[PDB]
């Protein structure tokens, strides 16, 4: 909703954020600092060069997760200061695990892997119909008890949902609870977060943006161009 | 009063806050988050293991930094995207530097090196007299234009600010502006912040923590013991 | 071919290390040290905790990465020092890129990503038929101009070379030149090393080690395990 | 022993490395690779920029410490692998530390705790007498049990080697034994390696280069210029 002074709106931002965050209680948008803006104009820009892409992209992420992180649950927990006096804190207790759709949502591994030495890892591969273009599970590999976990969806982008959909589909049908999949994401479309919602509602969404619209080739306006390719560099 | 819901506050904790957040209002508490917590307890708890310390340490001070970069000035700056729109954001000013009070405040270079490649890094080493028991400055090392920049005074810790105190009067005295200067810290005690702002009103201040009181000993109470001890290793 | 005094040697080993030096030209066998020696035992140690495997493996992998990039070209450059005189360097190749095989080797990217910043990275998957056994493309997603790039393939096991060759072999379709592609690789069985060589002579291997054999299912043995399903957590 | 064949070397190197290899039997020198050359150009030339400059130190401080980890003491341990067999390793010693000579040395600290997660990490100013010309002792934090430890002394460059040997003068007043004190560094002069070893014969040195000689104004040449300047940025 809040949008920070320093930087001027793209046009009806301020309105999609603030109708996004009122329809979809379930939806979490970062604050919308100076900086965060900061970093976005270097990954959004065509002009940007590889290095600075991934560098940005990378520092972007980390911030992402660590707000992600703040939706599992935790237990209150009092400790002792080395001055022996009683510091009531709390405690990550969970059992969770990450799992990103193959590549784009790779990059955001390796952010997760920063702050969570060796969490472990799934991986899958979806490829959309050549014919009706149907989203269609080409490969996956996931912990063997990922049904008792809290699982972490990596999709930077989020366009139709159609990816993402597909993705919780499976990961239902394994045994995973639908109230315990937070699914972070950097930009995403607003046709994609109703999708969502509308077939999975108890699911969580953290996003750091959400822009205006789908052109006719599936591409976030303004968007970013294709996040997978100019990460990896497979322009 | 925006303290995360999930835990318990320290007794007369809300109270404090509050206080300073009215009479002070160039300090910038960063966001009371579950997450926060989980890290300070860990890092507070008397029982954790010098590896687990500075990890978790390390940690938080990445978001600290951030934080204080907000701080920063930003120029309004429309960038074309790869799908030919133009997307408004901001750029970041660029003379500034970071400069650690020796030992305690060399922590955080690791965290401001690892967001802002290259920054330029002063140090400052100041001592109290062992009888006298006033700041006397020891060893300093600076950028030659650091005049001209703006200032991440760090140092983690903030107790009676004496120290701290007396760094911004070198710093001063050698040219910078007075409200140029960040001062980023961890955690801080009352009086300390008074002290900072009854001398160098115009100077801005990021923390993530503001404790009760200081006891006997001059330490922080609930505190975190001796941060640079516990960070290095000379326990 | 030779091993470091500290540690005790397996049976063999100094046997088969040197057989593959001499017999190979192209394969070049990391420095055998305590240090290397130290950290294939943590690996290799099936009570090794995952994070510790992580740690250990990324700490490897950094180390045969340097010694991989060694095997590229390079160009004479004089340079002039600030105290004004020339010292006689070398600068790196202008054009490479990493193609990992989809899992065990996306280990490596990270590795490869930290000394050489934006890096293109390609990716391919190769899945066994379950009678066949033949080895097939599943998914591969590379840089454009692959053709005019050397290219670092990376994929941590070497067991029956049967999945490398089939990467080789798509590679080599695309444009790639055979003596352009710089195999790394963690661990080796010579039977592997054998394949790879009689099929394609040309390429270089860089290993940090070479194991006795494979058994019925095709682990190498003394081997390490699942090295995919280790580091990422899927075991 | 070796010289990689690929670069030039400069006039009488390879003179001063066959002296020093035959004269100094404690001293280790890095393996002279094209990919280490490449390096020391980037770093050694003027014209490069402050974020290069760090980029590049600190991948090859990186490469420097795990070569000094090499000469600490290894005690053998077998374990069993996934595969249920024997494999002979190593274990590492369990005693170490990390010394800085303030500023300079503080460079190599990041590199340390990148692959010693929690070491401990003592610190010493020296500072020569702006008259008289003496290296003296500033400032001084050390490990309380530093004396049953194995001391990784942490300084980039060795011209005349005045304050390292100050250094190690105050560390063995303190009880830590000469031979338990590994002296890494970067870049050295045949005169700082004569006198450390002719008053402190016992110490290991552990470098990536030896230059011809030292300047006029006793700045070692070709050389780098100052070290921690050009790190830190205040130059
Ligand atoms: N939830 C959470 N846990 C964190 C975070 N950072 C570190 N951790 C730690 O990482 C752990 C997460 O659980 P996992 O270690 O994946 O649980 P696990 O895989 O069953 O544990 P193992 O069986 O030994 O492998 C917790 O025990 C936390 O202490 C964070 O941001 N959130
Ligand atoms: N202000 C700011 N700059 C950032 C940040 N992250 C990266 N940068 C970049 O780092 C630079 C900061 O400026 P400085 O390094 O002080 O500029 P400088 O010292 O004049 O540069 P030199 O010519 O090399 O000496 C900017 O040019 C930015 O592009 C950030 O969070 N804030
Ligand atoms: N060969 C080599 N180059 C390195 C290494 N570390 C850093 N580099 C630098 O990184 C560059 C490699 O960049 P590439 O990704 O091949 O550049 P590119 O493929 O042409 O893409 P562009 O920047 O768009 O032109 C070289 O120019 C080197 O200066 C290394 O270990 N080996
Ligand atoms: N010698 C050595 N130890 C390493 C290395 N990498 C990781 N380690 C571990 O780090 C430790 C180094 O010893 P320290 O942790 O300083 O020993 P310590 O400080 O007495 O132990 P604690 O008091 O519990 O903290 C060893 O126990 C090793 O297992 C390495 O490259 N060399």
């Amino acid at each position: 909703l809040l949008v920070d002074p320093r930087y001027s709106t793209n046009d009806q931002e301020e309105s999609i954020l603030q109708d996004i965050i009122t329809r979809f209680p379930n939806v979490v948008l970062m604050k919308q600092t100076a900086q965060l803006r900061a970093m976005m104009t270097i990954i959004r820009d065509k002009e940007t060069p590889k290095e600075e892409f991934v560098f940005y992209a990378d520092r972007l992420i980390r911030l992402l997760i660590e707000e992600a992180l703040n939706e599992l649950p935790f237990q209150k927990k009092e400790v002792t200061t080395p001055l022996d006096v009683s510091y009531h804190g709390v405690s990550f207790y969970s059992k969770i695990c990450g799992v990103s759709i193959v590549r784009a949502g790779e990059s955001m591994e390796s952010g997760l892997r920063a702050v969570c030495r060796g969490v472990r890892i799934g991986k899958i591969l979806i490829q959309r119909d050549e014919t009706t273009a149907e989203p269609k599970l080409i490969y996956e590999k996931l912990p063997a008890d990922i049904r008792e976990r809290w699982v972490m969806l990596l999709d930077p982008m989020c366009a139709t949902a159609g990816s993402v959909c597909k993705a919780i589909e499976v990961l239902l049908r394994l045994g995973v609870k639908e109230e315990r999949i937070i699914f972070v994401n950097i930009l995403a479309a607003p046709q994609g977060i109703e999708r969502v919602f509308k077939e999975y509602p108890k699911v969580r969404m953290v996003t750091a943006a959400v822009d205006i619209c789908l052109n006719s080739r599936y591409y976030i306006v303004p968007g970013i161009g294709d996040f997978g390719d100019r990460y990896f560099g497979t322009m």
